[PDB]
């Protein structure tokens, strides 16, 4: 699978 | 940089 994190503050992960 | 494609439908792609 593929996991990616973000950073703006705002910050999420996505993932599948 | 680095950009990511997201799909969930919601699409997004962010980048730095
Ligand atoms: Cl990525």
């Amino acid at each position: 699978a593929t996991i990616a994190a973000l950073l703006s503050a705002s910050f999420s992960t996505t993932a599948v």
